């Protein structure tokens, strides 16, 4: 694969998720070797790793004194979409949720990709590796493709659910969107997050109901966003990433403590 970037400056608008407040996203073109970053209030923070402030409920990005929230949806998008090269300016302090999935975000970029002169620089998997954490498991192991799994265990009807995403399956997962359980809500809020969840971003399930009129995308939408937000979460590696993916009952603080482990020994 050959490096990536956008052919012109694409926009995005909404309220955040988590800050209730709006935001705007202007994805910038960049040349070769540039790499994916982050542009806040004169501060470029590389979406990798060693930025990471905050995996509660979002992955949060964060340097000299400048804060972006929840930057895995976007930051999915382009993990499956192979763009390497663009700095992403936000205004706001956090990345509009949309939808709650990346639909928007991937029709977009999809039809205004631009290969450039280089041949991607994979992040590879060389040697098995498993981190855990009461019991939550992510087993990342060698692959050609990118082969993610995630299986859920949920306290509700749901019960246990598992999905896998290979390269060329993108679609699967990008319309799967956030969800939350009416349980959580009340802790989400008091917190001080969830200030801009809706029915029309977040997917909300009882222990036996799913209260969006809409009902959920898929049967499993909600194991198919942890998915999605496992491959978000695991571009902060730096580069497009190759490697077969297990996560049980995954988060992004497991998820992130997965990618700092695969950066060290690799
Ligand atoms: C009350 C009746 C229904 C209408 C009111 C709906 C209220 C919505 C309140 C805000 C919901 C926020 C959703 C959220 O934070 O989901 C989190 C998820 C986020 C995510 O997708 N990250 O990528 C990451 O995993 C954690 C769990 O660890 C989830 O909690
Ligand atoms: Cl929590
Ligand atoms: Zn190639
Ligand atoms: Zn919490
Ligand atoms: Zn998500």
């Amino acid at each position: 694969g050959l490096e990536k970037t956008v052919k012109e400056k694409l926009s995005f608008e909404g309220v955040g998720i988590h800050t209730g407040e709006y935001s705007k996203l202007i994805i910038h073109p960049e040349k070769e070797g540039t790499g994916i970053r982050f542009f806040k209030n004169g501060v470029y923070i590389p979406a990798r790793h060693e930025f990471v402030v905050h995996t509660n409920h979002s992955t949060d990005l964060g340097f000299k004194g400048q804060r972006i929230k929840t930057v895995e949806h976007i930051l999915s998008v382009l993990h499956l979409l192979e763009i390497t090269n663009v700095t992403i300016e936000v205004i706001g302090n956090e990345i509009p949720i949309l939808d709650g999935s990346g639909w928007e975000f991937y029709e977009a970029i999809r039809k205004n990709i631009l290969n450039q002169n280089r041949e991607i620089d994979y992040f590879v998997v060389e040697e098995p590796i498993i981190v855990e954490d009461e019991g939550r498991l992510i087993k990342a192991e060698p692959s050609d493709t990118l082969e993610v799994t995630y299986e859920g265990e949920f306290k509700n009807f749901l019960g246990r659910q598992k999905f896998t995403f290979v390269e060329g399956n993108e679609e699967e997962i990008v319309l799967a969107r956030t969800f939350a359980f009416d349980w959580e809500i009340e802790h989400i809020k008091k917190v001080g997050l969830g200030k801009g969840g809706s029915l029309k971003n977040t997917l909300v399930l009882g222990k036996d109901k799913v209260y969006n009129p809409e009902g959920l995308r898929y049967e499993n939408e909600p194991v198919r966003h942890k998915v999605f937000d496992l491959i978000g979460d695991l571009y902060l590696l730096g580069s497009p990433v190759k490697g077969k993916f297990y996560s049980f009952r995954g988060g992004h603080s497991l998820n992130v403590k997965l990618v700092k482990e695969l950066a060290k020994k690799q």
